[PDB]
């Protein structure tokens, strides 16, 4: 049976409340040892080894925990057959994409969380962790990049997002669909992401102790420019726009970001809209303003790529190329 | 034949004038006597408080002069205007908003049959007392739950939490649902003598989120801040600290979510009562902003604002 | 505390007896006084007219003896029973159906919290006069639009055309919708002295479809045949010819669709009036069968059957 | 500009009614020449050549039109750069899967239809046909198997199905998602079907003048066995069950199909449920009864594979293997 490392980071999968029934809970309060011991059947599929990297709600996920995870996976690659990462739901789609672009270990890297605390009735965490180990132990899971395994489904780290605030079925690859489905401990894979990931990206974080500063500003009717101005005034390396419709910007926000672009801030148009590409050749002249179109990457995922892009280049054309390949 | 007023505001369905739009669909004469008046001609990315105020007042004033309203509008903020009119219009005659994903000049342009189906809906008396509607892709959607789900799909508009009110086939609607939340003339919001709305801003949550956006709104003395939280409306610690402060310093704070479906609930990870925060329910950030603006024309009390978020 | 009767019928949520199921969720005592009675213990793949009849009569008879009903049932035909009870139950006290995708013995078993949420729903007086409900995956679904969308997903149950009535969080439901179609005590269907229903069969359409299934139903003298058509309820020519004949020989014919969402409409490719066929609207084949069976306890007239399909 | 053959088969894309407004229309009433001439902009992307194979509603699609299409594509492969197939919506998902298993031409084969007649306001047919030509002319569309292009999206023939009776957005790959999205005449491909198709299947129809007889029976509460009995009595080579939930059968239907199986009828459990696999190792002992599990293949698609399987073998274990690879 293969050797599988759980790296624990916290999340509701490690959460607890005073009632099995009430919705109230506090996050990252349970050790990895406890999560493992709640899944007795893990022994039938893997030799499991828990390490506790941090114990936080993923609402508090940050650059430093991203660098710690990537370096640790890359360092320990030769020491194990696979990784599972216990992690909160809230920013899982961000961590998952960061590790998909930075880890050079082509052995299965599987992220897993839970929508209901360990303490709740019909808790989802136990079977999720069982299914994440299944996936990490599966030879066919190798060379697919970093994965998220929730509700019996294997999702690629690039497309995967959380679609509902409470539903155990929340995680979906809303543009290009899942990679495979798990039934009775077995996976039928029918898809692998074409976009370049892991050992095919030039992004190497092994030496990095910080990441370029990238902010996200929201567009809506009568949008204030003040949030954009604050990011520019703090000398942010990049700004991602959560645009309306096909990545459009309220006029005030537009003007601030056009200005910033001219002083060498990187500016990526994304969209607040939950599915579909922010395209070139729409209502915005990107090449004129020195803006980048995010494609299918939602604002939080575009931040992930823009940060790593800013470690290679500050040129809008080369950042546009990066957004077309990764 | 019903009298139906088209108020035009712009969007991709049109620079093209109100009268061209109508003339492009001679079949409208089959179903209504339509008058078109131009209110603005802008991209809905540039929609604003002033246009909202113009629209509410024009529909309220002109209610008794027509049998129905169609509002031609951009797709990008259609869901914001629709909810704003939903809460401020006192006309319970049908008010139908319509747009298009493709221009008039494009292959298989959606604008024509959309406008036709939006006049069918405005001409149907069964459409009365359902609040403000969005009609797109042969579907009748309530102004509260309706949102754009895709950047380019003609089928983008969906009521993603509670579903459509009705489907249009052969110029007829089978209506099987109506919004339970209080709308139009069952709301206390009265905008007839208002010339501006409270200043409400939206800040985004993500990993390593800056508190600078939230600080810049507090520094401006914004009336309100909506959080597009992560998951069930949760806040990155820096943003949590800045909004905790905001809430006890005369800024109403609403927790919404960047997650496209489901409620931001009470009784999860956040003690709303302890911070004086309001949980948005199924209102996404831009919709929460609409209702927070209007709640602040009545009150600044976090408890009274939360009751508003529970009723409308 | 509400009195709530659980009628158990089997399914994966259970061979396990009614009283084990309850005892497995001691938290039920927090929200209701629950009595469990066993009605059958079968897989819902083996659900049948007799069980339907037992259930309608038991709920109608016992309505005045309890505050609410929960029916534990298999997932596979849950959507058929739910609609049948929706049209035949005269009790407008809450009637809630519940199942599970995973057994009691499985990791992260869904059965417990499902039963808990199904008792919350049956105990909520706001659940009254909404017709027969299905509560699965923290969602309250109307018995007419609800269907299983996935072979193994715990989130399988959806009201795919008109959306849910409400979401359950922390034992509380925000109800924002109610089915407009006539249900329970607003229907003329009365099954109290019926011991069998008319024989209705379902035939499938596809490329090169055999007419033999449809002929075997006609040869049996079936009371009715539902077509699971292709697209907008269209029929392979051989099947069209056999059902054209059926319809003028004392077999009611309903055009439904194998397509999982949308209405089978009139006024498309098929002259329903010329063939004496009925268009099912949003009723999928197995639901159309429910309503065709009950329509045939009142009438055989294709026009009167179509009016039924337009009202219920 | 590449040489693209339209093969026309009819469907609503070639349909007409007496009103642009009314929903009433008759199918397959317009010639290919007319469809081409309604899309003036086709000249900018392709040298188009129309041939009219048949003019029928796809509700009347049949084995003989399937054999005619496959042999014609395979015969003409060397004569063109790509194929588009104008076809009705109703059974497109069936034809698309049949051609995906039988055509040996690895040049783009693209199917296209329309939900609104040519005569209707905002007809979808014109832009669909433009987008199907774009896809057929795209070099990257080669070696992806047979495609369906509707509503700006490229779908693989295996997973693609129609999900709504009237909606122009109806066609979706409901299990594994689309292959790419078309914006402004350009496609970003992120997926290719893993299941074997075209020149990697052993199915060769070049000599065939008929197909094995396969029927579909529907399960529901109180299901009659009479439809199953009629198929068995007519000596059908196979029967597909549209099962309830995870491919379950009403007891009467079960008994008839178990019996048939024992006399060498092939029996495949599918599901009436619109998404998810009909799995092995559930409520049915398949190996005991000599039944086959359809996996993600809906009943009409399982008929397609079962017919072609029955041209190689009558053995339930080998048919199960075929359902695991194609
Ligand atoms: N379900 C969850 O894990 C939510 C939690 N706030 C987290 O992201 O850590
Ligand atoms: N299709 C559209 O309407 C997009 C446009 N930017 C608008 O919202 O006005
Ligand atoms: N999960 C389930 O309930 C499936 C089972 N065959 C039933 O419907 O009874
Ligand atoms: N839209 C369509 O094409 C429907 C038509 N009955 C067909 O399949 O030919």
């Amino acid at each position: 049976l293969p050797n599988i490392t759980i790296l624990a980071t916290g999340g509701t999968i490690a959460g607890g409340g005073d009632s099995a029934t009430k919705s109230n809970y506090t996050v990252g309060k349970v050790g990895v040892e406890n999560l493992v011991n709640a899944v007795p059947q893990l022994k039938d599929i893997a030799n499991v080894k828990g390490e506790q990297v941090v114990n936080i709600g993923s609402q508090d996920m940050n650059d430093n925990v991203w660098l710690t995870l990537a370096k640790k996976i890359n360092t320990d690659c030769d020491k194990t057959d696979g990784f599972v990462i216990t992690h909160g739901v809230d920013t899982m789609e961000e961590t998952a994409y960061f590790l998909d672009l930075t880890v050079k270990c082509d052995k299965p890297v599987v992220m897993v969380g839970a929508m209901r605390p360990s303490t709740s009735m019909s808790a989802d965490g136990p079977f999720n962790l069982y299914n994440a180990v299944v996936t990490a132990a599966d030879k066919a899971s190798a060379n697919r990049g970093v994965l998220v395994v929730m509700n019996d489904t294997v999702l690629d780290g690039r497309d995967v997002t959380t679609t509902n605030t409470t539903d155990v079925a929340t995680f979906k690859s809303v543009n290009y669909g899942p990679l495979g489905y798990i039934h009775n401990g077995k996976i039928d894979y029918q898809r692998t992401p074409a976009r370049k990931h892991t050992s095919d990206t030039p992004f190497d974080v092994s030496k990095l102790n910080e990441l370029p500063k990238v902010g996200i500003v929201y567009n809506y009717a009568n949008a204030s420019d003040l949030p954009a101005k604050a990011l520019v005034d703090a000398g942010y390396d990049g700004i991602v726009s959560a645009g309306v419709g096909n990545g459009n910007l309220y006029k005030s926000v537009f003007d601030t970001l056009a200005t910033a672009a001219k002083t060498g801030t990187a500016v990526v148009r994304s969209s607040r809209v939950p599915t579909g590409a922010t395209t070139q050749d729409a209502e915005v002249d990107d090449a004129k303003y020195g803006f980048v179109a995010s494609g299918t990457l939602n604002p939080q995922k575009a931040r992930v790529l823009l940060q790593l892009a800013l470690t290679q280049t500050k040129d809008p054309q080369q950042i546009q190329q990066i957004f077309n390949q990764y």
